[PDB]
């Protein structure tokens, strides 16, 4: 099912729970993967109205269905907090520069 669309990529609630679980376990272990070092803090410069407390972390979510393991992160991210509550799914597709737009 298409529960969120980021650009032309569709992701399901399960796709999002899977991606977040991976991201949170690395957060907890205090290790990172890939050159841009994920998970990394999400600052919320954009000011999205998340309904979970900060701080937030971003972890890539991929349209191929695989869990990020370094390599190309694409434009999409699952965002979660320190308590492992999901905050939102965001993407760089449809925004200029390094900005983000929320997946809908
Ligand atoms: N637009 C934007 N980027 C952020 C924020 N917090 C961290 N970043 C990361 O900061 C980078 C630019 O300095 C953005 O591409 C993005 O990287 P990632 O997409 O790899 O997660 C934020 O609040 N807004
Ligand atoms: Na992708």
């Amino acid at each position: 099912a298409c529960d969120y669309t980021c650009g032309s990529n569709c992701y399901s609630s399960s796709d999002v729970s899977t991606a977040q679980a991976a991201g949170y376990k690395l957060h907890e272990d205090g290790e990172t993967v890939g050159s841009n070092s994920y998970p990394h803090k999400y600052n919320n410069y954009e000011g999205f109205d998340f309904s979970v407390s900060s701080p937030y972390y971003a972890w890539p979510i991929l349209s191929s269905g695989d869990v990020y393991s370094g390599g190309s992160p694409g434009a999409d991210r699952v965002v979660f907090n320190e308590n492992n509550q999901l905050a939102g799914v965001i993407t760089h597709t449809g925004a200029s520069g390094n900005n983000f737009v929320e997946c809908t």
